[PDB]
């Protein structure tokens, strides 16, 4: 239940892009999720502000909450597609796949 | 009740650090809250992914949560303090302030 990178893959039909991409048919997209508290192992790459963050929520709850767990890296991907002139193009999409989570 | 920055004083005295430190007495280190739904306003600094997660979201809300509101922009503090031997010394501390948040 800590922070932590998981599975998700997104199928372009279930957006409704089938219509003009030639490929691929889908891609491993990934998601963050999972708590920030005490203890802050290192491996959930937390920052010195968020350890301020989750040490005053310690001390009263109600000033600040904890820190969320969120991306630390992302990479592109490229797809082929059809457009309005039919021509046959290779389009880089940024940041659409997640490589590493943290407590930022 | 949108993703942005806040306000939040942090004393050394409440953290126990006033022993060893000679300047300052504390400082604005800020926090990141707020929800990550649409409309996603180019100011909440989605990324691609994020796009993508909040529309997986929105079609089966079982399947991912929503992104969640992170720093994108963090600085460093320097503090004046006595080490064990009375030398004074000035220590920068990195990402100790947060400048801006996202939808990330
Ligand atoms: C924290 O970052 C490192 C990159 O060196 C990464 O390998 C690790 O998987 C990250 N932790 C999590 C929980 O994603
Ligand atoms: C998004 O990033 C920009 C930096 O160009 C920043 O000025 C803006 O305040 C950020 N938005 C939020 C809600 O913090």
């Amino acid at each position: 239940q800590a922070c932590k990178k998981h599975e998700l893959y997104v199928s372009f039909r279930d957006l409704g892009w089938q219509d003009w991409i030639i490929a691929p048919e889908g891609y491993a997209a990934y998601y963050c999720e999972g708590e920030c508290a005490f203890p802050l192992n290192s491996y959930m790459n937390a920052t010195n502000h968020a350890i301020v963050q989750t040490l005053v929520h310690f001390i009263n709850p109600e000033t600040v909450p904890k820190p969320c767990c969120a991306p630390t890296q992302l990479n592109a991907i490229s797809v082929l597609y059809f457009d309005d002139s039919s021509n046959v193009i290779l389009k880089k999409y940024r940041n659409m796949v997640v490589r590493a989570c943290g407590c930022h």
